Protein backbone atom coordinates (compact mmCIF):
# COMPACT_ATOMS: atom_id res chain seq x y z
CA UNK A 1 0.00 0.00 0.00
CA UNK A 2 1.08 3.30 -1.17
CA UNK A 3 1.73 6.02 1.09
CA UNK A 4 0.30 4.20 4.48
CA UNK A 5 1.26 7.15 6.89
CA UNK A 6 -1.26 9.37 5.02
CA UNK A 7 1.33 12.45 4.37
CA UNK A 8 0.54 15.01 2.37
CA UNK A 9 2.31 14.24 -0.99
CA UNK A 10 3.89 17.53 -3.31
CA UNK A 11 4.51 16.53 -7.11
CA UNK A 12 6.62 18.47 -9.73
CA UNK A 13 5.48 17.39 -12.64
CA UNK A 14 7.65 17.98 -16.43
CA UNK A 15 5.76 19.71 -18.88
CA UNK A 16 5.05 16.18 -20.80
CA UNK A 17 3.44 15.10 -17.55
CA UNK A 18 1.21 18.16 -17.38
CA UNK A 19 -0.25 17.80 -21.14
CA UNK A 20 -2.99 14.95 -19.75
CA UNK A 21 -4.98 16.13 -16.27
CA UNK A 22 -6.49 12.42 -15.94
CA UNK A 23 -3.21 10.34 -16.44
CA UNK A 24 -1.50 12.77 -13.75
CA UNK A 25 -4.34 12.37 -11.62
CA UNK A 26 -4.57 8.41 -11.58
CA UNK A 27 -0.50 8.83 -11.53
CA UNK A 28 -0.59 10.59 -8.01
CA UNK A 29 -3.14 8.21 -6.68
CA UNK A 30 -0.88 5.42 -7.90
CA UNK A 31 1.29 6.94 -5.74
CA UNK A 32 -1.05 6.80 -2.67
CA UNK A 33 -1.76 10.83 -2.98
CA UNK A 34 -5.38 10.53 -2.16
CA UNK A 35 -4.91 8.65 1.07
CA UNK A 36 -3.68 12.15 2.48
CA UNK A 37 -6.91 14.06 1.24
CA UNK A 38 -5.10 16.55 -0.12
CA UNK A 39 -2.05 16.60 -3.07
CA UNK A 40 0.23 19.61 -3.75
CA UNK A 41 1.22 20.24 -7.81
CA UNK A 42 4.06 22.29 -8.62
CA UNK A 43 3.07 23.28 -12.20
CA UNK A 44 6.50 23.29 -14.39
CA UNK A 45 8.81 26.11 -14.16
CA UNK A 46 7.50 26.93 -18.09
CA UNK A 47 4.15 26.44 -17.33
CA UNK A 48 1.80 29.65 -16.42
CA UNK A 49 -1.89 30.51 -16.04
CA UNK A 50 -1.90 33.91 -18.07
CA UNK A 51 0.37 36.70 -18.58
CA UNK A 52 -0.56 39.37 -16.05
CA UNK A 53 -2.94 39.81 -13.53
CA UNK A 54 -2.91 43.92 -13.66
CA UNK A 55 -6.30 43.85 -15.12
CA UNK A 56 -8.57 41.76 -12.64
CA UNK A 57 -9.28 44.96 -10.43
CA UNK A 58 -12.63 45.31 -12.29
CA UNK A 59 -14.14 42.03 -11.02
CA UNK A 60 -17.27 42.12 -9.30
CA UNK A 61 -17.87 41.04 -5.80
CA UNK A 62 -21.41 41.26 -6.03
CA UNK A 63 -21.81 39.92 -2.45
CA UNK A 64 -19.12 40.02 -0.41
CA UNK A 65 -19.81 38.06 3.12
CA UNK A 66 -17.88 38.83 6.57
CA UNK A 67 -17.14 35.62 8.37
CA UNK A 68 -18.80 36.33 11.81
CA UNK A 69 -17.32 33.96 14.59
CA UNK A 70 -19.46 32.71 17.62
CA UNK A 71 -17.59 30.26 19.77
CA UNK A 72 -14.20 29.91 21.65
CA UNK A 73 -10.67 30.17 19.60
CA UNK A 74 -9.72 27.15 18.86
CA UNK A 75 -13.78 25.70 18.63
CA UNK A 76 -16.18 28.19 16.75
CA UNK A 77 -18.64 28.62 14.15
CA UNK A 78 -18.88 31.23 12.14
CA UNK A 79 -21.99 33.13 10.18
CA UNK A 80 -21.91 34.72 7.01
CA UNK A 81 -22.77 38.58 6.60
CA UNK A 82 -23.74 40.35 3.24
CA UNK A 83 -21.82 42.95 2.53
CA UNK A 84 -22.39 45.86 -0.16
CA UNK A 85 -20.65 44.68 -3.92
CA UNK A 86 -17.58 45.75 -4.06
CA UNK A 87 -14.91 45.63 -6.87
CA UNK A 88 -11.64 43.77 -6.68
CA UNK A 89 -9.80 46.86 -6.69
CA UNK A 90 -11.77 48.32 -3.57
CA UNK A 91 -11.54 44.61 -1.93
CA UNK A 92 -7.75 44.40 -2.30
CA UNK A 93 -7.58 48.37 -0.68
CA UNK A 94 -9.64 47.13 2.12
CA UNK A 95 -7.89 43.62 2.38
CA UNK A 96 -4.39 45.98 2.86
CA UNK A 97 -6.11 48.70 5.42
CA UNK A 98 -4.79 48.83 8.77
CA UNK A 99 -8.25 47.00 10.17
CA UNK A 100 -7.87 43.63 8.11
CA UNK A 101 -4.33 43.66 6.84
CA UNK A 102 -1.71 40.72 7.56
CA UNK A 103 0.00 41.43 11.13
CA UNK A 104 3.68 40.87 11.36
CA UNK A 105 4.72 37.59 11.71
CA UNK A 106 8.69 35.51 11.71
CA UNK A 107 6.91 32.55 9.23
CA UNK A 108 4.14 30.31 8.32
CA UNK A 109 4.37 28.82 11.91
CA UNK A 110 4.16 32.46 13.50
CA UNK A 111 1.15 33.62 11.59
CA UNK A 112 -0.85 30.10 12.38
CA UNK A 113 -0.42 30.55 15.73
CA UNK A 114 -1.63 34.17 15.78
CA UNK A 115 -4.57 33.08 13.38
CA UNK A 116 -5.24 30.32 16.32
CA UNK A 117 -4.90 32.52 18.78
CA UNK A 118 -7.04 35.58 17.56
CA UNK A 119 -9.33 34.73 14.47
CA UNK A 120 -12.80 34.63 16.42
CA UNK A 121 -11.83 37.85 17.72
CA UNK A 122 -12.01 39.64 14.14
CA UNK A 123 -14.48 38.88 11.31
CA UNK A 124 -12.89 39.09 7.89
CA UNK A 125 -14.70 39.80 4.93
CA UNK A 126 -14.30 37.72 1.53
CA UNK A 127 -15.64 37.03 -2.05
CA UNK A 128 -16.92 33.11 -2.47
CA UNK A 129 -18.22 30.95 -5.28
CA UNK A 130 -17.66 34.10 -7.83
CA UNK A 131 -18.14 32.35 -11.42
CA UNK A 132 -15.61 32.68 -13.60
CA UNK A 133 -11.98 31.93 -14.26
CA UNK A 134 -8.90 33.81 -14.51
CA UNK A 135 -7.29 31.48 -16.94
CA UNK A 136 -6.03 32.81 -20.18
CA UNK A 137 -7.95 30.93 -22.52
CA UNK A 138 -5.01 30.30 -24.58
CA UNK A 139 -3.43 28.09 -21.59
CA UNK A 140 -3.40 24.55 -23.05
CA UNK A 141 -2.45 22.21 -19.65
CA UNK A 142 -4.08 22.05 -16.44
CA UNK A 143 -6.72 25.84 -16.91
CA UNK A 144 -9.52 24.73 -14.92
CA UNK A 145 -12.39 26.45 -17.51
CA UNK A 146 -11.34 23.64 -19.91
CA UNK A 147 -11.54 20.68 -17.93
CA UNK A 148 -13.72 17.59 -18.53
CA UNK A 149 -17.44 17.78 -16.69
CA UNK A 150 -18.59 15.60 -13.81
CA UNK A 151 -21.93 15.16 -16.08
CA UNK A 152 -19.83 13.84 -19.11
CA UNK A 153 -17.88 11.46 -16.36
CA UNK A 154 -21.05 10.34 -15.17
CA UNK A 155 -22.86 9.61 -18.42
CA UNK A 156 -19.72 7.38 -19.64
CA UNK A 157 -19.15 5.60 -16.30
CA UNK A 158 -23.01 5.23 -15.80
CA UNK A 159 -24.84 5.65 -19.23
CA UNK A 160 -26.91 8.26 -18.60
CA UNK A 161 -27.04 11.89 -19.97
CA UNK A 162 -27.97 14.03 -17.15
CA UNK A 163 -28.59 18.24 -17.49
CA UNK A 164 -26.33 20.23 -15.57
CA UNK A 165 -22.96 22.21 -16.49
CA UNK A 166 -19.50 22.57 -14.33
CA UNK A 167 -17.36 25.58 -14.20
CA UNK A 168 -14.88 27.10 -12.35
CA UNK A 169 -15.30 29.43 -9.29
CA UNK A 170 -13.08 32.30 -7.78
CA UNK A 171 -12.37 32.97 -4.50
CA UNK A 172 -11.35 36.46 -3.28
CA UNK A 173 -9.65 36.19 0.46
CA UNK A 174 -7.79 38.57 3.14
CA UNK A 175 -5.82 38.03 6.01
CA UNK A 176 -8.10 35.35 8.77
CA UNK A 177 -10.37 34.41 5.92
CA UNK A 178 -11.49 31.08 6.84
CA UNK A 179 -12.73 27.56 4.78
CA UNK A 180 -14.56 25.49 7.56
CA UNK A 181 -14.22 21.61 7.61
CA UNK A 182 -15.62 20.57 4.52
CA UNK A 183 -15.95 17.73 2.01
CA UNK A 184 -17.20 18.83 -1.01
CA UNK A 185 -20.28 18.41 -2.68
CA UNK A 186 -21.07 14.89 -3.45
CA UNK A 187 -17.81 14.09 -2.27
CA UNK A 188 -15.98 14.79 -5.26
CA UNK A 189 -12.73 15.87 -5.85
CA UNK A 190 -11.64 19.52 -6.14
CA UNK A 191 -8.72 21.59 -7.35
CA UNK A 192 -7.64 24.81 -6.48
CA UNK A 193 -5.19 27.71 -7.79
CA UNK A 194 -3.48 30.00 -6.26
CA UNK A 195 -3.80 32.83 -8.79
CA UNK A 196 -2.42 35.51 -6.90
CA UNK A 197 -1.16 37.18 -3.38
CA UNK A 198 -0.23 35.75 0.26
CA UNK A 199 -0.52 31.90 0.75
CA UNK A 200 -3.55 29.59 1.84
CA UNK A 201 -2.82 27.22 4.90
CA UNK A 202 -4.64 24.27 4.54
CA UNK A 203 -5.69 21.05 7.20
CA UNK A 204 -6.63 17.53 5.80
CA UNK A 205 -8.37 14.67 7.31
CA UNK A 206 -7.04 11.38 5.15
CA UNK A 207 -10.14 9.77 3.89
CA UNK A 208 -10.08 6.34 5.93
CA UNK A 209 -10.48 8.47 9.02
CA UNK A 210 -13.65 11.28 8.23
CA UNK A 211 -15.63 9.34 10.71
CA UNK A 212 -13.13 10.31 13.54
CA UNK A 213 -13.43 13.89 12.65
CA UNK A 214 -17.18 13.77 11.90
CA UNK A 215 -17.62 12.49 15.31
CA UNK A 216 -15.69 14.53 17.23
CA UNK A 217 -17.72 17.20 15.44
CA UNK A 218 -20.96 16.23 17.16
CA UNK A 219 -19.56 15.97 20.32
CA UNK A 220 -18.24 19.67 20.07
CA UNK A 221 -21.45 21.23 18.69
CA UNK A 222 -24.08 19.13 20.11
CA UNK A 223 -26.74 21.65 19.13
CA UNK A 224 -26.24 22.06 15.53
CA UNK A 225 -25.50 17.80 15.34
CA UNK A 226 -28.73 17.46 16.80
CA UNK A 227 -30.12 19.93 13.90
CA UNK A 228 -28.58 18.00 10.43
CA UNK A 229 -27.51 14.47 10.40
CA UNK A 230 -25.05 15.64 8.07
CA UNK A 231 -24.19 19.48 9.39
CA UNK A 232 -20.72 19.55 8.53
CA UNK A 233 -22.64 20.10 5.09
CA UNK A 234 -23.82 23.61 6.28
CA UNK A 235 -19.58 24.49 6.12
CA UNK A 236 -19.58 26.75 9.33
CA UNK A 237 -17.86 24.36 11.96
CA UNK A 238 -14.23 25.28 12.84
CA UNK A 239 -11.69 23.03 15.03
CA UNK A 240 -7.99 24.44 15.76
CA UNK A 241 -4.93 21.76 15.11
CA UNK A 242 -4.27 21.93 19.01
CA UNK A 243 -8.14 20.61 19.52
CA UNK A 244 -7.32 17.59 17.05
CA UNK A 245 -4.31 16.58 18.53
CA UNK A 246 -5.76 16.60 21.95
CA UNK A 247 -8.62 14.44 20.52
CA UNK A 248 -6.65 12.32 18.52
CA UNK A 249 -7.58 13.09 15.00
CA UNK A 250 -5.21 12.10 12.58
CA UNK A 251 -4.83 14.87 10.36
CA UNK A 252 -1.64 16.62 7.94
CA UNK A 253 -1.18 20.65 7.35
CA UNK A 254 0.51 22.41 4.28
CA UNK A 255 0.62 26.12 2.92
CA UNK A 256 0.15 26.65 -0.49
CA UNK A 257 1.16 29.73 -2.32
CA UNK A 258 1.04 31.59 -5.54
CA UNK A 259 1.62 29.48 -8.67
CA UNK A 260 0.63 26.27 -7.12
CA UNK A 261 -2.49 24.11 -7.19
CA UNK A 262 -4.14 21.76 -4.36
CA UNK A 263 -6.10 18.97 -4.91
CA UNK A 264 -8.84 17.57 -2.72
CA UNK A 265 -9.59 13.96 -2.78
CA UNK A 266 -13.02 11.93 -2.65
CA UNK A 267 -14.27 12.41 1.51
CA UNK A 268 -11.08 14.25 2.25
CA UNK A 269 -12.23 16.50 4.92
CA UNK A 270 -10.06 19.88 4.93
CA UNK A 271 -10.47 23.30 6.33
CA UNK A 272 -7.68 26.54 6.11
CA UNK A 273 -7.38 30.35 6.31
CA UNK A 274 -5.81 32.70 3.71
CA UNK A 275 -2.48 34.86 5.08
CA UNK A 276 -3.88 38.01 3.21
CA UNK A 277 -5.08 39.10 -0.09
CA UNK A 278 -4.99 36.62 -2.12
CA UNK A 279 -7.35 35.15 -5.53
CA UNK A 280 -8.36 31.54 -5.99
CA UNK A 281 -9.78 29.24 -8.76
CA UNK A 282 -11.24 26.17 -7.77
CA UNK A 283 -13.89 23.25 -9.45
CA UNK A 284 -15.01 20.24 -8.77
CA UNK A 285 -13.89 17.44 -10.94
CA UNK A 286 -14.85 13.76 -11.11
CA UNK A 287 -13.16 10.37 -11.66
CA UNK A 288 -14.06 6.86 -12.09
CA UNK A 289 -12.86 6.17 -8.72
CA UNK A 290 -15.26 8.88 -7.30
CA UNK A 291 -18.60 6.86 -8.28
CA UNK A 292 -18.38 4.66 -5.31
CA UNK A 293 -17.95 7.80 -3.18
CA UNK A 294 -20.82 9.80 -4.50
CA UNK A 295 -23.23 7.04 -4.16
CA UNK A 296 -22.50 7.09 -0.10
CA UNK A 297 -22.36 10.53 0.22
CA UNK A 298 -23.92 12.40 3.26
CA UNK A 299 -26.78 14.81 2.29
CA UNK A 300 -27.72 17.44 4.41
CA UNK A 301 -31.72 17.63 4.40
CA UNK A 302 -31.81 20.52 6.98
CA UNK A 303 -32.27 23.26 4.39
CA UNK A 304 -29.16 24.92 5.36
CA UNK A 305 -26.40 23.44 3.52
CA UNK A 306 -26.17 25.67 -0.43
CA UNK A 307 -27.40 23.68 -3.41
CA UNK A 308 -27.20 23.71 -7.52
CA UNK A 309 -28.98 22.06 -10.15
CA UNK A 310 -26.68 20.23 -11.07
CA UNK A 311 -26.39 18.37 -7.94
CA UNK A 312 -29.66 17.45 -8.46
CA UNK A 313 -29.01 14.86 -10.84
CA UNK A 314 -26.18 13.51 -9.05
CA UNK A 315 -28.63 12.44 -6.39
CA UNK A 316 -31.18 11.55 -8.53
CA UNK A 317 -28.99 8.88 -10.09
CA UNK A 318 -26.65 8.00 -7.55
CA UNK A 319 -28.93 8.29 -4.31
CA UNK A 320 -32.44 7.33 -5.82
CA UNK A 321 -33.80 6.78 -2.36
CA UNK A 322 -32.17 9.73 -1.02
CA UNK A 323 -33.40 11.59 -3.62
CA UNK A 324 -37.46 12.15 -2.27
CA UNK A 325 -36.05 12.93 1.26
CA UNK A 326 -33.07 15.35 0.45
CA UNK A 327 -35.17 17.10 -2.72
CA UNK A 328 -37.45 18.68 -0.25
CA UNK A 329 -34.53 20.19 1.78
CA UNK A 330 -34.04 21.72 -1.68
C1 LIG B 1 -9.35 24.20 3.26
C2 LIG B 1 -9.72 24.98 2.06
N1 LIG B 1 -10.69 24.58 1.21
N2 LIG B 1 -10.75 25.54 0.22
C3 LIG B 1 -9.85 26.47 0.43
N3 LIG B 1 -9.72 27.52 -0.40
C4 LIG B 1 -10.52 27.57 -1.43
O1 LIG B 1 -10.30 28.67 -2.23
C5 LIG B 1 -11.51 26.54 -1.72
C6 LIG B 1 -12.40 26.56 -2.83
C7 LIG B 1 -13.33 25.53 -2.98
C8 LIG B 1 -13.39 24.49 -2.04
N4 LIG B 1 -12.54 24.52 -1.01
C9 LIG B 1 -11.63 25.52 -0.85
C10 LIG B 1 -9.14 26.16 1.57
C11 LIG B 1 -8.03 27.01 2.14
N5 LIG B 1 -7.20 27.65 2.57
FE1 LIG C 1 -12.89 22.46 -0.34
Amino acid sequence: AQNPNCNIMIFHPTKEEFNDFDKYIAYMESQGAHRAGLAKIIPPKEWKARETYDNISEILIATPLQQVASGRAGVFTQYHKKKKAMTVGEYRHLANSKKYQTPPHQNFEDLERKYWKNRIYNSPIYGADISGSLFDENTKQWNLGHLGTIQDLLEKECGVVIEGVNTPYLYFGMWKTTFAWHTEDMDLYSINYLHLGEPKTWYVVPPEHGQRLERLARELFPGSSRGCGAFLRHKVALISPTVLKENGIPFNRITQEAGEFMVTFPYGYHAGFNHGFNCAEAINFATPRWIDYGKMASQCSCGEARVTFSMDAFVRILQPERYDLWKRGQ
